[PDB]
C-alpha cells in the first residue's frame, strides 16, 4: 504494497499560532510555523505538506499570493494557519476565488501563541485538519471544536471567540 | 450538534506515580486538551473506566457499550488504549442499538502527560471526526479514519493500519 | 519530631520571566508570578514564603518599596524575581542599603518568559534559591549558572547575557 | 570554577517507549534542561550508565567512583536514581581519591519528560550546590542539601530525610 497518500496540503500565512519571544524585540515576533510541530508529533499514516506563505501578523499582496498558491495546489483538501483579527476578510476573499470550486479549504490558529503555555494550538490544528479532509468543498473558519461559514461569522473580541452572524 | 465524551483509560491518560516507580493511568487527559479549547458548542465527560486496555474483558465491552447507549447524543468520542481498541471498536459496530451513532474511537501511542504526545491532535482530529463523519464507529488516529473491521494495530509500525 | 524551617522568602517584582499572553492586549503582559508555578512542584522539604510586590515591565518609588521588603523580611535568605533589564540597577541600590548587612539578596529572573516554550526560569529559579541559602551576605545576580558582583556587572544586549566589567 | 557533570540514569531520566509499553531509563535530562539555561561558564556532560538506580552492584557503584576521579573538575553533578542515592552518595563519600573535589548527587521524584517534574529546578539548584558547597560529598534535594551518612529516603514521605 500500500502507499499512504498525502491529501492534504497546509500552508502558513503567521498569526497569533506561530509567535514565539525574541530577546532582541523584548516579545513575541511571529516565528516558525508551530503546524509544523504539531505534526511532527502526530504519528501521522502519511505525511501533509507544509509550505511557509509569509510571516505577518498583512497586505492585500499577502492575501493574493494565498489565493494563488491554494489555487494552484494539486490537493483538493487545504489547511490555512492564519491570525485571527483578519481569518473572517482572507476566507470570504477565498470563497470568491472559481479555481477553489473543487476544494476544501479551512482556516485555523490558535488564541493563544503555541509556544505559549495553555494553548488551543495542537486541538485546533487536530480538528482543522479532519475538517479539510472531511468538509464538502467551500471555504470554512475551524476554531471553537466548530465549523463557521466566513460570509456569516465575526471575530467577538468581549467572547474571545469567533461567532455567527444570526 | 452535542459531543459526548466517554473515557475508558489506556495510554493516552497514563501519569506517573511515585508508589508505582511508574505509569499508572490517571485522570482522563481529554479533559486537559478541552480545558484550553476555547469551545464553542456542548460537550459533556464521562469517565467509564481506568484499566490498561490489554486487561478489558467481554464484560468491560459490555458495559461500555451500554452506556454509550445511555447518552442521547448521536455524537460520541470514546478514549481508549490502542491495544484493544480494534476489539472494543468492533463490538461496538455490532450493536444496533447504536446503529444512529457516529461513535469515534481514539486515544495516544504516547501518554498526553509525557513530552512529544500526539494526544492532543488526536483529541482535536477524533473531535472533528465525531461531529462529521456518518453514523457508524470508527478509529482516529494517525490523521485518518479507520474502518474497525478492516483494520490491525501493526506493532512493528506502531502504527493501526489497514487490512 | 523535627521541624523543617523555611529560611528562604522570595519577593517578585515581575519582569520577563512573569510574562504571559493576554487575548485583550494581543500580546504579554506581566502576569502572575512564575517562580510560585515552579516551587508548586518542586518537592520542597519546607516551604518558601512568596510575596508579590508589584507586576511591572517599574519606577523609583517601586525600587524604594523592595529595600523596605527587603529589610522588613524575618529571613536572612532573599530571593527577587524581576526584570533583566533593570536588575544591575535594583541590585546596586539594594547593595547601599546597611539594614540589608546580614542578609544573602539575590535578583534573578529569566531571559524568556517561563510560560513560553524554552525558558531558562526553572533551572535560573532553582540556581537562584540554592545561591540565596548558601551565598554570604551581600547581594548578588545570579544568572547563566554564574554568580555576578552588581557593581560589576552590566546586560550585554548583543550576548542576550549578564556580563562581568573586566 | 569548570563544573563536570555525570549521568548514572534514573527516574529523571525515564522516557515513554512503544515497545516497553511503559518507561525506560532514556536520554540524559539534564542535557535538555542545560540546552536552554544560557550558561555563562564551562560545563561538559558525560554518560557512565542508563541503569533503574535499584539494580546498581557494587561494581556499578565502583566504576562510578573512578569516573568521577578522572575528571580534573574539583566540582562534579552526578544525576541518578533516588533509590540507591544515599548508597552511592556515602560510597563516594568514602573514597580518599575524591576528598578535594564537592561531589553532588541529584536527580527527580518524577522524570523530567512527565507534566509536573521537579527535576529542571532540581538542576538548577544542584549546579550551585556544586559550585558553592565545600568539597564533600551531598545530595541536593526538595531544596535542601542532605549529608549522606545522615540521611535515608522515606517512601511514605516521598523524600530524603535527616536520620
Ligand atoms: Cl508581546
Ligand atoms: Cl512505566
Amino acid at each position: 504494497m500500500a502507499v499512504s497518500p498525502s491529501p492534504l496540503r497546509i500552508f502558513t500565512a503567521g498569526g497569533t499560532i506561530d509567535k514565539d519571544y525574541r530577546l532582541e524585540e523584548n516579545g513575541l515576533v511571529v516565528g516558525d510555523p508551530f503546524v509544523a510541530e504539531v505534526l511532527k508529533t502526530a504519528r501521522l499514516a502519511g505525511a501533509v505538506s507544509i509550505v511557509a506563505l509569509s510571516r505577518k501578523d498583512f497586505t492585500e499582496a499577502d492575501r493574493e499570493a494565498i489565493g494563488r498558491a491554494v489555487g494552484q495546489a494539486v490537493e483538493d483538501h487545504i489547511l490555512l494557519t492564519h491570525g485571527t483579527d483578519t481569518m473572517v476578510e482572507t476566507a470570504r476573499y477565498l470563497g470568491g476565488l472559481p479555481e477553489l470550486a473543487g476544494k476544501t479549504v479551512v482556516l485555523s490558529g490558535a488564541m493563544v501563541p503555541g509556544r505559549v503555555g495553555g494553548s488551543d494550538a495542537a486541538f485546533n490544528i487536530g480538528f482543522a485538519c479532519a475538517a479539510a479532509l472531511m468538509l464538502a468543498p467551500g471555504v470554512y473558519i475551524a476554531m471553537h471544536g466548530k465549523v463557521f461559514d466566513p460570509a456569516k461569522t465575526r471575530k467577538n473580541r468581549g467572547l474571545g471567540r469567533f461567532e455567527p452572524i444570526d
